[PDB]
């Protein structure tokens, strides 16, 4: 088949929902906000490509009479993974980037405002254009991993540097349940899941999203914007999506999906019996890689969510998004917790010794040759469109793991290529569960091919659809059909 456009919305159709939207949740009035005075401000932006509910534009707009937008294209987003050395950042990632970059722009744009965008070091272009501006503050969100935090470090010292006078300060967002409002120091965050849940759930609320001005200008005299980088210049070679789902990046895009997903496919009433499907847009919300790049928030997803269940419809499956979002929350709550035993071979458990780096075993699973359509399946969906659903990522997971004995951070690191949605939390997190390396024992568990294959690809339509060569064959053979209408197998599964 074709590339499927996610959304599928046209271009004027994302820019009118995109206005609608932006009207819905405009702030009334900026009466009560006096700017005089205050000076100017540069706004840091990395992982929250978003002008709705965005607390640090908030703060960075409340705070100075002047803003500053930045994006910086660190060099180090495009060198290699740490372990296993593949790239930092895939083709089909960094390509969604550009678009979500090239859409900030113009959103900001809209508010009076505009993106400065530079390549290089955030800690040798921020404090230079601190002192330049007279900046007295430069805003930006708070991170949690060890990459992001040290770049915080460099920043805030690269500020002081220069003078006293220019503040770093680093704003909580990026969770649909406020670090600061959670029952308990994210230290203490309960190992198990569900009682995370159960405990937020009955503790806290969930905060309204932040409304944001329709005039956010002016920015300060700038005679160079600059362009937005081309992933040539950045040495990546361009990968365009053949088949399956083409992701759109930017905030335009990220809203016109829960527009598209919620309202005009009113899917979201039946999301929980079909977010286990494998095959197209609409088994799930495919809101992940607008999460992942800030481009959509969780608070606005809420907010829809509410609406929705007003409007139409309130069930198992409208509140069935909101438990997976928790999950999400979890993760990076969890990120935080654990620290660097987030990537440690050993994990937060901090378990066992094993583990094979076969090369040659590692490719076929990256490579889609692994002999079992299941896994090929999914693993030729990830590198020709930079996403796979949840279902495939657990099977993938553990085969890689269980089946072929792998170093499990091999397996993480190729998702941190390839995942458009990539977060560390969120990647590293399932994986340490997966792996069986996570503090929640209970989730230990060895997924059946066989089984898998039954329960969620019956028809092999799944498989067919990205393994051609099966598209003939009758089901059952679409699951086992031998080496010679197929290939190999690499390895014996596991269990019998
Ligand atoms: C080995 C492995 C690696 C993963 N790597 C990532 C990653 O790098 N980035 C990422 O965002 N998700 C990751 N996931 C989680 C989950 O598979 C994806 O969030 C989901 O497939 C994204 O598609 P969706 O938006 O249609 O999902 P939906 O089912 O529509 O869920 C809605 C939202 O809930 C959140 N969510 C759902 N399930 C999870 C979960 N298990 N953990 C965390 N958040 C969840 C996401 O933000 C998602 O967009 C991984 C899962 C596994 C098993
Ligand atoms: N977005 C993102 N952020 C990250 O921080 C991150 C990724 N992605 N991808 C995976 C890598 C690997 N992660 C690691 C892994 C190990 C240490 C580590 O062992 N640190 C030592 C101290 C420094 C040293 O001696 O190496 C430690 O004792 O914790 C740090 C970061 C950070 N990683």
């Amino acid at each position: 088949d074709h590339i499927h456009r996610v959304p599928a919305l046209t271009e004027e159709e994302i820019d009118s929902v995109a206005i609608k939207t932006f009207e819905r949740y405009a702030l009334p009035s900026s009466s009560s906000v006096k700017r005089k005075g205050k000076g100017v401000t540069i706004l840091w932006f990395r992982n929250d490509l978003r002008v709705l509910d965005n607390d640090a534009l908030y703060k960075a707009w409340s705070s100075s009479d002047t803003i500053l937008p930045v994006y910086c294209l660190d060099p180090r987003l495009f060198h290699t993974t740490h372990f296993f050395n593949f790239p930092k950042t895939g083709a089909l990632r960094g390509g969604f980037l550009m678009e979500c970059l090239v859409d900030l722009r113009k959103n900001l744009m809209k508010r009076g405002l505009n993106l400065l965008i530079r390549s290089g070091k955030p800690e040798e272009i921020l404090p230079s254009l601190a002192k330049d501006f007279g900046a007295r503050t430069v805003f930006a969100h708070k991170e949690t991993c060890s990459e992001e935090v040290d770049v915080e470090r460099l920043v805030n010292q690269g500020l002081k540097r220069v003078g006293n006078s220019t503040k770093l300060e680093l704003i909580w967002g990026s969770t649909m349940y406020h670090k600061d409002d959670l029952p308990f120091d994210v230290f203490d965050l309960p190992d198990v899941y569900t009682q995370f849940r159960k405990s937020v759930e009955a503790k806290c609320s969930i905060r309204s999203s932040t409304r944001i001005p329709l005039s956010l200008g002016p920015t300060p005299s700038v005679d160079d914007w600059g362009d937005v980088p081309t992933l040539e210049k950045l040495g990546v070679e361009p990968q365009e999506v053949t088949r399956g789902m083409r992701f759109v990046g930017g905030e335009s895009a990220g809203v016109g999906r829960v527009f598209e997903y919620f309202w005009k496919k009113d899917l979201l009433k039946v999301y929980k019996e079909t977010r286990n499907g494998m095959l197209g847009p609409d088994y799930s919300t495919k809101f992940s890689p607008w999460l992942a790049f800030g481009c959509i928030s969780p608070r606005f997803i809420y907010e829809e969510v509410q609406r929705y269940e007003k409007e139409r419809v309130a069930n198992n499956s409208t509140y069935w998004v909101l438990f997976e979002l928790i999950w999400r929350d979890y993760f990076r709550f969890l990120s935080i917790k654990c620290g660097n035993s987030l990537f440690h071979l050993g994990g937060p458990r901090n378990v066992q010794g094993k583990w094979s780096q076969d090369q040659k075993l590692f490719e076929s699973w990256r490579d889609a040759k692994t002999g079992y359509p299941l896994i090929d399946a999914n693993m030729k969906e990830l590198s020709t469109t930079g996403f796979m659903s949840n279902r495939g990522r657990q099977i993938v997971c553990s085969f890689l793991v269980r089946d072929m004995g792998l170093d499990w951070r091999m397996g993480a690191e190729w998702f941190e290529t390839c995942l458009l949605d990539y977060d560390p939390c969120s990647n590293y997190g399932n994986w340490t569960y997966g792996a069986g390396v996570g503090n929640d024992p209970r989730e230990d568990r060895y997924f059946s091919i066989p089984k898998q294959a039954q329960n969620y690809d019956p028809e092999g339509e799944y498989v067919a659809f990205w393994l051609q060569q099966l598209r003939r064959l009758p089901k059952e053979k679409r699951h086992w059909p031998g080496r010679l209408m197929y290939m190999d197998t690499v390895v014996p599964l596991k269990h019998g």
